[PDB]
């Protein structure tokens, strides 16, 4: 049988961003795979800080969500249906790579989970008809909702993300940040 | 801004099976929702038994997986893409409802998360073109893989489940159960 395996490597662009590739069992039915075990992936986050919250974000084609982060939250993110351009921005003002970025195109053929430490910009664009984005959160205290998060404009010129469109679907939050 | 909520109901058919319905933030982009927090949902399993394992199962139209269980795993399951016929079977030998079953028809339009204690039969049938099934596991010690699990035939006449097909796509494991 297959053991649960995770390939783990750090980004060559953004210090403290990890790229995790699970193995999969494939057969005539489809696929089974493990996104997370405490035993293997709890080490991606400091001791005392627990993955205690799981979310799904379901978005249509051409939706762009971002760029969003908060001071508290370690994020393990992936796309479990469809295809997203996942873009991590370095939003640590102290970092020598502040406002550098790296793209992961996550889909049926590239199943990566991306580990974001706090003070990072998270963003994704939906290149498939629809996308199911899976989002694990590790944080102390209460959930950091939108009023406690920071926002950079998806198209901030200082960041210069290569997006597949100039005309994404945006929430009012993400529109407001472009002005 | 929305507070995270869970409607938590006990099954009227199978004691110790709970139906958890999250609320969702719906906007022009699609939806955002919480499947799990340690706070709200750790109280539905014994003290010292932790949800520590996250699985995704992607299946084609007409796949049936089941009926499967093991002696120690608590399971939280839903369908996050497409639609499944989710069937829980009471496989607790001493239970008054042994081999009774209950069906749920789960999709983003009916976002039920089903909590199964150990010694239950879990099964799903994909009625959509494809489905993604999200599976969270609470257990002590090591994972019970297929060889450490039990199996009941999907079409076992003592259970008598109504399925929308006589010709599901099955693993050799699930065909073997029908002999
Ligand atoms: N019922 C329910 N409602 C929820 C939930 N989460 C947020 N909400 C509500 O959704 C609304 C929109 O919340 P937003 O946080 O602005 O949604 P958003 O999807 O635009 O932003 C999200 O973007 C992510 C990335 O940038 C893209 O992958 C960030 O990782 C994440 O931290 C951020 O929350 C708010 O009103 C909030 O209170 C939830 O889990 N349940
Ligand atoms: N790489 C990787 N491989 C995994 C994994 N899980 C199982 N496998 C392997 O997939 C193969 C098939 O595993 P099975 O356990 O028979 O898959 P299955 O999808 O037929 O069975 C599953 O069915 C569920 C319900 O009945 C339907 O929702 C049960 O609740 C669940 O406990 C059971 O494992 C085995 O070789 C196993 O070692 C995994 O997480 N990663």
């Amino acid at each position: 049988h297959m053991a649960i395996e995770f390939d783990i490597q750090e980004s060559k662009i953004l210090k403290g961003v990890y790229i995790i590739t699970p193995n999969k069992f494939r057969d005539l039915r489809g696929e089974i795979w493990t996104a997370f075990t405490d035993e293997y992936l709890s080490k991606l986050v400091p001791d005392g800080i627990k993955f205690k919250h799981d979310k799904f974000i379901n978005s249509h084609f051409n939706v762009l969500r971002g760029i969003h982060g908060d001071v508290k939250t370690y994020k393990l993110v992936t796309c479990v249906y469809g295809e997203v351009h996942q873009v991590v921005v370095d939003c640590r003002k102290d970092s020598p790579t502040y406002l550098k970025w790296e793209k992961f195109i996550i889909s049926y053929k590239n199943q990566q989970l991306i580990l974001l430490p706090p003070n990072m910009g998270n963003s994704h664009y939906v290149s498939s008809a629809a996308a199911v984005y899976y989002y694990k959160l590790a944080y102390e205290g209460e959930y950091m909702d939108a009023p406690d998060q920071f926002t950079y404009a998806w198209n901030d010129e200082r960041i210069g993300i290569d997006w597949p469109t100039n005309t994404p679907i945006l929430s009012d939050r993400d529109i407001l940040a472009t002005k």
